[PDB]
């Protein structure tokens, strides 16, 4: 697989989540956090902690919502991971998708190429390792929830990715 920064490495609080995903999944949903971006390991580790803190302490969720987070440092940050149901795309989508989120707001610009590569590698690993059906469907957050996520420019980008379709 491609490299993922493990939870302990970004100093994540422990998960309190219990719900497991039933693999393999038919969907990936790409979001943006609409929060701050980051472009070094140090700042992106802190940004992952910020998102987690928001989700757990402010919102009361059992863990950071996303299965994975993508930094503009070019690294993937382990969130709930491949096996645990996320909280990213609404109650009906959570159990049937992997939610990956780019840290930042991509309404007006795209993530840097190292971020795009990291996300694409992650999905390729997801397919290789059996988390995702070989023919999975890629969706933008806005395709399944009321939101502009993952941002106009990033949305236009992913509409051209393999596995994108519709809606």
């Amino acid at each position: 697989c491609s490299p993922i920064v493990p939870r302990n490495e970004w100093k994540a609080l422990a998960s309190e989540c219990a719900q497991h995903l039933s693999l393999p999944l038919r969907y990936v949903v790409v979001s943006h956090t609409a929060g701050s971006s980051c472009n070094t390991p140090a700042s992106c580790q802190q940004q992952a902690r910020n998102v987690q803190h928001y989700h757990m302490k402010t919102l009361g969720w059992c863990d950071v919502g996303y299965n994975f987070l993508i930094g503009e440092d070019g690294l993937v940050y382990e969130g709930r991971g491949w096996n645990f149901t996320g909280a990213h795309s609404g109650h009906l989508w959570n159990p049937m998708s992997i939610g990956i989120s780019f840290m930042g707001n991509y309404m007006d610009r795209v993530p840097t190429p190292q971020a795009i590569r990291a996300a694409q590698g992650l999905l390729a690993c997801g397919v290789a390792q059996g988390a995702l059906r070989s023919n999975y469907v890629l969706k933008g957050h806005r395709d399944v929830q009321r939101t502009l996520s993952p941002g106009n420019q990033l949305y236009h980008l992913i509409q051209n990715w393999p596995h994108y379709r519709s809606p």
